[PDB]
């Protein structure tokens, strides 16, 4: 019931207050230091010791007993080069950039959190990890934190991701595969003389066929091929499923060797190119979901709990829930009319009436986890 704490002019100015600033002043992938310096300062007011440079500009805050168990709370940093078309006062000041990714909601409503939780520290059984991780939009920031150890000794996470295509106020997600991976793939098919064209087109059509649609949105795998470019020829392309993922890696792998081998061609094949590591699909630890539906329907009500439908997207916290168990969940925004726009547009749009919602649902969950583990 900590929504009514959220939702208090002080805290919901503060958070409206300090979303608008960063919304102001989008800063991009691992350049986000005013984003973090405004962090970190919100930290250090609400009471709360932190980690910090982490993957250069992310920062780790704590609360609690400052003794295990550590469950972790997650927020994106970084905004993107697109130019904001929303006209109004907190527009984005920096041309070419804006935050139409939600992400200013993220660090919001977990500098809300934190401030909350911070207000029953004592009553903590164990210590919430804060973690504002720096380029999501890359794909890079998760992995880089957890490199640098972000994840040791902690056992759950826990994120929220704000949705035009959820109602507004409603928590959407779903136990196990939940988002998709993506992976790319780079081939070479050179002659052992008009045959490595012949192989290539013949390849290109082979690997397109892969691509489907089923009854289960579950089962969805794709293969784009977009590079290809005569003694050699270089096609580069990428693949996405829910499940079977490796499966689908080797099946690409196997079609262009087998395609370029019956037309007597040589065929190198490389499933991370460049270092472009694959990115697996993001999984919902069951037990996080099943205790994740009683913190949303205790909080806003026995409707608001949304059941999430597989995402084809782009999220990199499964390098998270991959290593540890995981609980990746959407934010509603949406309204009757549909007068939000979809994220990644120039015309994005939080309600900022959402923030206490996230910011309880985060305090909320830190508590109940570790509330229950001690149980």
């Amino acid at each position: 019931k900590l929504l009514e704490f959220a939702k208090s002019p002080e805290v919901f100015d503060w958070m409206v207050k300090i979303r608008r600033k960063i919304h102001e002043n989008p800063e991009l992938g691992y350049e986000e230091l005013e984003t973090s310096k405004l962090i970190r300062s919100e930290l250090e007011l609400i009471g709360i010791k932190y980690r910090y440079p982490v993957a250069i500009t992310g920062v780790i805050g704590y609360i609690g007993t400052g003794e295990p168990p550590f469950v972790a709370l997650r927020a994106d940093m970084d905004a993107l080069p697109i130019q904001e078309g929303v006209e109004w006062e907190h527009k984005s000041k920096i041309a070419g950039k804006m935050h139409a990714c939600g992400h200013d909601g993220h660090v919001t409503m977990l500098l809300g959190a934190a401030k909350i939780l911070h207000e029953h520290r004592h009553h903590l059984q164990g210590t919430v990890v804060l973690i504002f991780q720096p380029a999501e939009e890359g794909l890079s920031g998760a992995k880089k934190m957890r490199e640098e150890g972000a994840l040791k000794n902690v056992e759950a996470i826990f994120g929220i991701h704000l949705s035009a295509r959820i109602p507004f106020g409603k928590a959407a997600s779903r136990a196990g595969s939940f988002l998709a991976g993506a992976g790319v793939f780079e081939a070479v098919i050179t002659g052992k003389t008009i045959d490595p064209v012949v192989a290539a087109s013949s390849i290109v059509l082979s690997l397109q066929q892969l691509v489907s649609r089923e009854t289960d949105p579950l089962d969805s795998k794709v293969v784009t091929v977009s590079k290809v470019n005569p003694d050699s020829i270089t096609i580069g392309g990428t693949l996405r499923a829910f499940t079977g993922f490796t499966q689908l890696q080797q099946r690409v792998k196997e079609v262009i060797t087998k395609q370029a081998a019956v037309h007597r061609c040589n065929a190198s094949v490389n499933l991370t190119p460049n270092g472009r590591e694959p990115m697996p699909p993001t999984v919902n630890n069951k037990d996080l979901y099943k205790q994740f539906k009683k913190v949303v329907r205790d909080l806003l009500g026995q409707e608001a709990f949304v059941e999430a439908a597989p995402v084809m997207g782009s999220e990199d916290f499964s390098y998270f829930a991959e290593t540890i168990p995981g609980h990746f969940s959407l934010l509603g925004m949406q309204d009757e009319t549909n007068g939000y726009a979809s994220s990644h547009s120039p015309l994005y749009r939080i309600n900022e009436d959402v923030l206490p919602y996230g910011a309880a649902i985060h305090a909320s969950m830190a508590v109940q986890y570790l509330k229950e583990k001690a149980s």
